[PDB]
Parts: structure tokens; sequence; C-alpha cells
């Protein structure tokens, strides 16, 4: 479906977002080969990036708005989970998640169906 | 505003009456649970206690600094605590309720 908030979360949030200069961890499925993480699925078990919701954005995947929204904090929290308190990545993913929160809290009110 | 009495009013009675919500509704307490390293790791503690009295005593300025105090509770869960710890799958739990009563919070 496409609603009114999807069609927000995908211009205003996700637009926003994919294009930060701290968003680069998180354009694609984190790459447990590439970084050398063999415990990276056994940690996290859903794992989730801008670049799959990006292209489910795309692609009217969701349903609801709300359906996004959970993967983008998936994402956020698997990074949370995943990393050591003091890493980068944190720092990084507060940012964007603060953006996010910023944003959403402007989200049209009611869902309906464009 | 209308949005900080959605969160009150909504959100946070939502979050705050479930089964998950207990280790949440005041300031983690690090001599009691024996953490000393607690205050190290999380550098601002958040919880729905203090959130809850700053949006009684009209400490917010917009909804976002409120729903900002929601993150830093979750994520400071999160950071400190194990992936696999029980405390884990709580703060996820109520944070999917959060961000679904966000989701129709009025404009
Ligand atoms: C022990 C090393 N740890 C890691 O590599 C974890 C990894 N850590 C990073 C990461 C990100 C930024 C820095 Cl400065 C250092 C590491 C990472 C880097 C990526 O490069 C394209 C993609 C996903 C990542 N990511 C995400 C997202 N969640 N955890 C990680
Ligand atoms: C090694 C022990 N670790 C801890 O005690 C951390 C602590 N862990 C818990 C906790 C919560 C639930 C369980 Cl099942 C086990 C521990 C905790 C319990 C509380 O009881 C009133 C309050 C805050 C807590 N909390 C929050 C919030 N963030 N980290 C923790």
């Amino acid at each position: 479906r496409v609603t009114n908030q999807l069609q927000y979360l995908h211009k205003v949030v996700m637009k926003a977002l994919w294009k930060h200069q701290f968003a680069w961890p998180f354009r694609q499925p984190v790459d447990a080969v590439k970084l050398g993480l063999p415990d990276y699925h056994k940690i996290i078990k859903q794992p989730m990036d801008m670049g799959t919701i990006k292209r489910r954005l795309e692609n009217n995947y969701y349903w609801a708005a709300s359906e996004c929204m959970q993967d983008f904090n998936t994402m956020f929290t698997n990074c949370y989970i995943y990393n050591k308190p003091t890493d980068d990545i944190v720092l990084m993913a507060q940012t964007l998640e603060k953006i996010f929160l910023q944003k959403v809290a402007s989200m049209p009110q009611e869902e309906q169906e464009l």
C-alpha cells in the first residue's frame, strides 16, 4: 500500500537519513564476511539496513507506516546490541535515530491509503 | 502541546502498565543492583518516571524532545546489557509499542 505516512517516511525520513554523513554503515546489510564478524548473525537474528527499507518503500512492501518505523528501529537496535558502548558506530546510530525521531514526531497523524 | 498530552495520557500510560515496564519506571539504582560500572558506561541515565515527571512539570518544549528521552532510556538498556539478557527483549517489546503509539500521535 501507499499511505500518507509511508509517503512521508520515504520522502522525508529516508531522504534525510540516506544522505547523512553517518549513514554509510547502514546503507547496505551488515556484511559479516567483509567485516570479519563470525558471531554477527548469531547475536543479531533480524538484520536490517536502510538499503532494504528504501527498497521496501520503493516497491510498496509496507501496509502501514508502523511496519517501516519498526524496521528503522530494528536497524538501530541491532547496532546498539551488537557493538560495544564506546564504539563510534553507536554515536553515529544515535545521531541518525534522533533525526528519525524528530521527523516521525511531525508525520501525518492518521494513516490513510493514497 | 496536544502531542505532549498524547505522549503522557496515551503513550506513557500504555507503556507504564505493561508487564515488562517494571525495570524502566524509576532510575537505575546502581548501588542496589550492584552496578559499579553503570554510570561509567551510561552517561545519560533515563527512565519513564523521569519522563513522566518532566511531562507533568511542563519541562518539554516539543514532543520530539520527550521522544528522545524515551529513546535514550531504551538505547541505554541495549548498550549496557548483554545481547542475550531478558531486559533486552523487554525493552524491544516496549519500544515497539512506543513506536506503534507514536505513529498515531496527533499533529
Ligand atoms: C568488531 C568490529 N565491529 C564491527 O565491524 C561491527 C560493525 N561496525 C561497523 C563500523 C562502523 C563505523 C566504524 Cl568507524 C567502525 C565500524 C560497520 C561498518 C560497516 O561498513 C560498511 C557496515 C556496518 C557496520 N556495523 C553495523 C551497522 N553494525 N555493526 C557494525
Ligand atoms: C548484571 C546485572 N545487570 C543489571 O542489573 C542491569 C539492570 N538489569 C535489570 C534487570 C531487569 C530485568 C531482568 Cl529479568 C533482570 C535484570 C534492571 C532491573 C531493575 O529492577 C528494578 C531496574 C533496572 C534494570 N536495568 C535497566 C533499566 N537497565 N539495566 C538494568
